[PDB]
């Protein structure tokens, strides 16, 4: 059921720099976050190529932004490949541990957290706006979960038995910073996904919920 697992002392130390630096650019965050979604959707649709049974889970290939005011929550959804328990436990956490190392060395050097997306940990750059994280994903051959953090040393991970079936790939919930609301605002995010993504192959679409005026 659930699961929880501590992070080593340098993933808690590299989230910690994340949330608490004041970097004036946090928008990057979501180029981060759109380059992972066109990642996990370049792996099935290439895998589908030979093996076309693959897409019957989802047959269209998204990345969808669903703000929810209410809940002060931002979503990043795709359609991509999804994430196994495995990779969610074990087989991310060695690439995030060295991407981590590789990428502190590279902060100790002037190097900057817009860079952080070199080092394969593009995922964490939501610190810079958000305080927890939710993450469910879906793997064909494996089911559903839900991974769960807040920037501590612990992460949980859960079978998924209250969302929406995602049918396959990837939806990511921030929780934003009380100071980073901007991020609800499609103006807003329109603008940072017209400056930071020109050249993503899949389309990118927005979810805006607007009271009708009567
Ligand atoms: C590249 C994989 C990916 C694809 C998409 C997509 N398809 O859109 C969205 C996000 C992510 N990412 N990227 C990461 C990290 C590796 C940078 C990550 C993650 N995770 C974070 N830390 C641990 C961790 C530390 N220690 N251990 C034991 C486990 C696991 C948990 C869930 N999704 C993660």
């Amino acid at each position: 059921k659930v699961e929880t697992h501590e992070f080593t002392a340098e993933i808690s130390q590299l989230m910690s720099l994340i949330i608490n630096t004041v970097y004036s650019n946090k928008e990057i965050f979501l180029r981060e976050l759109i380059s992972n979604a066109s990642d996990a959707l370049d792996k099935i649709r290439y895998q589908a190529l030979s093996d076309p049974s693959q897409l019957e889970s989802e047959p269209e290939l998204f990345i969808r932004i669903i703000p929810q005011k209410d809940q002060k929550v931002l979503e990043i959804r795709d359609s991509g490949i999804g994430m196994t328990k495995a990779d969610l436990v074990n087989n991310l956490g060695t690439i995030a541990k060295s991407g981590t190392k590789s990428f502190m060395e590279a902060l100790s050097a002037g190097a900057d957290v817009s860079m952080i997306g070199q080092f394969g940990v593009g995922f964490y750059s939501l610190f810079l706006v958000a305080d927890h994280v939710q993450v469910i994903s879906k793997h064909n051959d494996d089911e559903q979960y839900v991974w769960e953090s807040n920037a501590g040393g612990k992460f949980t991970v859960t079978l998924d038995e209250t969302n929406e079936r995602l049918g396959r790939g990837t939806m990511l919930r921030l929780f934003l910073k009380e100071d980073q609301l901007e991020y609800l605002e499609e103006k807003r995010i329109k603008e940072v996904v017209k400056k930071h993504s020109e050249f993503v192959a899949y389309p990118i679409q927005l979810v805006v919920t607007k009271e009708v005026e009567k």
